[PDB]
């Protein structure tokens, strides 16, 4: 489709490596670095300041200061999700809401079927079918961070026009324990 033929002539493919140094400890870190999972229990981990030590969140390892760039994660049949970047310097220690102007930009799904933008206030999206696979595009120069249906290419959500002054990663969060992973497929 249009989506699949033409997103690498517009976006360059990022290897996204999950970066276990970042992860919650209640978040498990597949061997291969490209699934993550909620565990039953804390994992035995020093807090270093990498760490996300209050959102269940992890980060890729690479950062964008520039450019145009595209990852897609499986999401599957996971009821709880939210994927997105942020700014490199975000409060990664005690409670912060995941907003814009705290520097994620985020979007997921919450209780089976409540898709939204974690926006201050947050924000409902209607979306006609669910997601298995979703694309996340960035674009530093224009400030757009958009999120797509990476099957079918239906769009999903943009946030549009933001001004970055920091580096941005790759960013996922998930709350509850499930059958199923969150997982980046490489190019
Ligand atoms: C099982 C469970 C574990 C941890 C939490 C708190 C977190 C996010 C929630 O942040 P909050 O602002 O309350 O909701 P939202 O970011 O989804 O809107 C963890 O990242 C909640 C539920």
């Amino acid at each position: 489709g249009a989506y699949n033929e033409w997103k690498k002539a517009l976006f360059k493919p990022a290897d996204v490596i999950l970066d276990p140094k970042t992860a919650n400890p209640i978040l498990l870190v597949s061997e291969d670095q490209r699934s993550v999972q909620r565990a039953k229990e804390p994992q035995d981990l020093p807090d270093n300041p990498e760490r996300f030590n209050w959102h269940y969140c992890v980060l890729g390892c690479e950062s964008f200061i520039s450019g145009r760039h595209y990852w897609e994660v499986e999401v599957g049949d996971r009821k709880e999700w939210h994927i997105g970047v942020c700014s490199k310097n975000v409060q990664r220690k005690g409670w912060v809401k995941m907003t814009p102007e705290n520097g994620f930009w985020t979007m997921g799904l919450t209780d089976g079927n409540k898709y939204r933008t974690l926006t201050e206030p947050r924000t409902n999206l209607k979306l006609p079918k669910p997601p298995k696979k979703v694309g996340v595009f960035l674009d530093y120069e224009t400030g757009d961070i958009s999120f797509y249906n990476a099957v079918d290419g239906s769009h999903i959500h943009t946030f549009l026009d933001v001004s970055f002054s920091e580096a941005l990663y790759p960013v996922f969060r998930i709350l509850t324990l499930e059958p199923t992973a969150l997982t980046i497929c490489p190019a």
